[PDB]
Formats: C-alpha cells, structure tokens, sequence
C-alpha cells in the first residue's frame, strides 16, 4: 500500500519527534507526503517539527496546507498561529483562534489562547529616546545590599569577577550599575561603523563564539575552560545573546560588562534575537521586566540597535550571524555603509545579516525561516571572490557537533549553546583563529549543570507548543 507505507514513514517520523531528532522527523515526514501528498496531519505533525527547528516560513506553508485539505483540523490552525505567532504576526494568529473559538469550544482554546493572544494584540498596539528619563546618582544603593558595584563608575576585572560570582549565585546586580553599563555601552557602540575592521598581527588570537541564547552557566564553562577574556585573549560573540535560556541577564550583561572593559579585544554583532520582534517573543522582554522594569528593556533595545551587523579580520576573512545576500554585488563597502540603528527590515542587506542561512545546491530560494534568504555555494563563491576574501563565519543554525564546515569550507558554522533548550543533545563549539594562519580551530565542549529553570521561563505561555 503506498497509502500504508506513507503511514509507515509518519509512524516512524513521530517517533524520531518524541524523542528530539526533528532532522529525521522532518526526513520521514516528507517521505511520507510524498507517498500520500493528501493528508492534513502529515503537513501538520511537519509544520510543528519544522516549528521546533525555528523553520518558520515551512511550518506555516505546511499548517496552510493541512487547513486547507481539511477545515476542520484543530491543530492546523494552532500551529499557524504558532508560526505567525513566532514571527510576531499576531493578527494573523488571532485570526485563526478565532477560527476555532467558533468550531464551538469552552475549552483551553477559548479563554486561554485566543483571548491571551488578543492581549499581545492590544499591548502591541499601544506602540525622543529613552536615555533621557534616566538619572544616575538620583538612584541609590541600599544598606544591605552585598553584591558587586562599580569602581568609580567604572567597570573592572575585580567587578567582572564578581559579576559571574553573583550570577552563579543567583543573584542580581543593582538597576544603577545596570543602566551605568548599559547609558556606555551605547556610547562605545554608536562610535562604531556597521562594518567593524581588526588587524590580528603576526603572533595573535582570537576566539570566535557562535549563539549562546542566555545559557550563562556555559558561558562560564567556555570561560573556565578556554580562560577569561582580556587584551590578550580577545573574544568575538556573533549574535543571539538572549532569548531561549533563562539567564539571559545574566549573559547580556556580562559580555556588555567585559565589552567597556576591552573595547578593542571584544566584540559584540547583533543577531536576529537582538531585536525587539524577537525578544517579546523568547523571554528576554519578560526577564529584563520582570527583573528590572519595561525602561530597563527599552534601554536594553535601543543599544542593540547600535550593535554592529559584522566584522572583517584582516581583509581575509568575514563574520556576521546570519549570512550573505539576496541581490548580487554586495561589498564590504555596501555593509560598511548600511544606516544600522533601528529595528531590521522586512527584506533587505541588513535582514540578510542577520537571518539568511547557506544551502547545498547553487543559487537562492525563500528562506524557510520566512524571512530572507537560503544562499548557495555559487553565491558565496561570487561573493568573497568579489571582495578577495577567503571564507565567512557564521552561527544562527544548531549543530549537534557545534559546527559545520561548507560551501567547499567557504561558509563556516559555529555555535555555542551545549544541549540547546536542555534538549537537543547538541555538542558546541569555539573557534581559534590566528594571525600567521587565518584558519578555524575548532573546540567542542558538552553542557554543564545549571539551577532549576525551564527554558523560556519568561517568556509568553503561547508560544510553547513550539518548544
Ligand atoms: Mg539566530
Ligand atoms: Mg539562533
């Protein structure tokens, strides 16, 4: 039967799904749906899976699909909703809870998820700068308050120290050494061209680090196991700072931290989860809210505007999160120039930055991320070619082994978030880089032991399906 052997596959593609392989489940989703093309659980139990491995543009092609062959199909509707609701779409995702609130329940559809997501709706609606309603000294430090402060409004390595200290504790820093970091950190940032350019002479290093998604506990472990950071032992961090883990405070603000202490050896790009559309959605609004206030968040979303979108080490070799183009005949020069301070475009150079991803075969296709867009061996090639370079680094995709090497080695991959979500089992991994040999070395370390806390603990209860 090829209707049953369709049936086989899917069985077999719940099955790697119950257990966190969604490589596969998508594998044996889509071997199943071509078997039985015809069928609105198959595209429904892939868009959630797609979903789970951040394909957002896919999960929605795939709910609307299942909608479609069948009307009536509940969790169609749910995991489109899902999938507007992970771009930020919300009126979109209204819509179809409303859709279902009137195939008639009383149920934890209709006063639980259609009416919450209304209220994101109509938060979001309601939307000078945000420096301005801020005073230093005007803030004060209490009498039982034992935690690290600024040495005469300066960061220092003994402040750093005990940064980590009070954080592996648990333990939060003080709202005005907060803002302090944040009112200079904005100011070093803003100096800055969108294209930052370092010389690594000779005898130097550099340790580049992919994605860590406010997993604090192993930016410890890659401290403790590769050494603190320093003029000596420069680090690169290559967006997603925030969002997913729960510590993201913690993560943010101890590379803000080291970043006014070294502000030539470490280097902050932003990725797609710095970004207001982001983190309302992952639990970095409602961490930063629920630790400090909403003028501490808006704060924290105006610096990232001013966070660099890549960097280029020696003319050689190129860095952002995400990856290259849509359109042909982009430059270093073209990046450099980009007007960076504000929230991403819908379509464009500095979208692609920070949302595009690599493909095997030659060319461009729509993104399956619903934003940007899939670029091939071909683009790359024209692309460093064109600017003389030998090879990108970027993150922005999990790998169970920490990297990834392709594109012929032209693209590079590193990503440093160990068990990602507590759940994928992945391997992560740093790169050494060096001046006399302008080639990756990569360091894989596992995950390490952290407190009690879920994954996106802070974050809004309805995008939890797709976790
Ligand atoms: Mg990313
Ligand atoms: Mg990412």
């Amino acid at each position: 039967g090829t209707l049953k052997r369709a049936e086989e596959l899917k069985t077999q593609a719940n099955d790697y799904f119950k257990a966190k392989d969604y490589e596969n489940a998508i594998k044996f989703y889509s071997q199943a749906i071509e078997l039985n093309p015809s069928n609105a659980i198959y595209y429904g139990n892939r868009s959630l899976a797609y979903l789970r491995t951040e394909c957002y543009g896919y999960a929605l092609g795939d709910a609307t699909r299942a909608i479609e062959l069948d009307k009536k199909y509940i969790k169609g509707y749910y995991r489109r909703a899902a999938s507007n609701m992970a771009l930020g779409k919300f009126r979109a995702a209204l819509r179809d809870y409303e859709t279902v609130v009137k195939v008639k329940p009383n149920d934890k559809d209709a006063k639980m998820k259609y009416q919450e997501c209304s209220k994101i709706v109509k938060q979001k609606a309601f939307e000078r700068s945000v420096v301005d309603s801020l005073d230093i000294e005007s803030m004060t430090i209490e009498d039982e308050y034992s935690g690290p402060k600024l040495e005469d409004g300066k960061v220092t390595i003994t402040f750093m120290k005990d940064l980590m200290q009070w954080y592996k504790d648990q333990k939060k820093l003080h709202r005005k050494c907060a803002y302090q970091i944040l009112v200079q950190v904005k100011e070093v940032l803003c100096k800055l061209s969108t294209l930052v350019e370092t010389t690594l002479k000779e005898t130097e290093k550099i340790t580049v680090c992919g994605d860590t998604h406010g997993q604090f506990y192993d930016l410890l472990n890659i401290f403790e196991l590769n050494g603190l950071p320093s003029e000596t032992n420069p680090y690169i961090f290559n967006g997603d700072f925030v969002d997913r883990g729960s510590f993201s405070v913690e993560v943010i603000l101890t590379l803000f931290g080291f970043k006014l202490l070294y502000p030539d050896h470490f280097h902050l790009l932003r990725g797609n989860h710095e970004t207001d559309n982001m983190n309302q959605i992952y639990g970095f609004e409602g961490e930063v809210k629920a630790k400090y206030t909403a003028q501490m968040y808006e704060l924290f979303s105006e610096v990232f505007e001013w966070l660099p979108l890549a960097q280029c080490i020696n003319g050689k070799v190129l860095i952002m999160h995400g990856g290259l183009f849509s359109e042909d005949g982009v430059t270093l020069d073209d990046i450099r120039k980009i007007e960076r301070n504000r929230q991403p475009p819908d379509s464009g150079p500095m979208c692609d930055l920070l949302w595009s991803d690599p493909q095997p075969q030659n060319g461009r296709s729509v993104s399956k991320r619903g934003v940007s867009c899939q670029f091939g061996p071909d683009v790359t090639k024209a692309f460093l070619e064109e600017n003389q370079l030998d090879y990108i680094i970027r993150s922005h995709e999990v790998k169970a082994e920490g990297y990834e090497v392709a594109h012929g080695g032209r693209c590079v991959t590193v990503f440093s978030a160990p068990n990602y979500c507590d759940q994928m089992g992945n391997k992560a991994s740093y790169i050494h880089l060096q001046g006399s040999d302008l080639r990756p070395q990569f360091h894989q370390f596992t995950a390490v032991p952290h407190p009690n806390v879920k994954p996106m603990a802070y974050a809004n209860t309805l995008l939890q399906l797709g976790m």
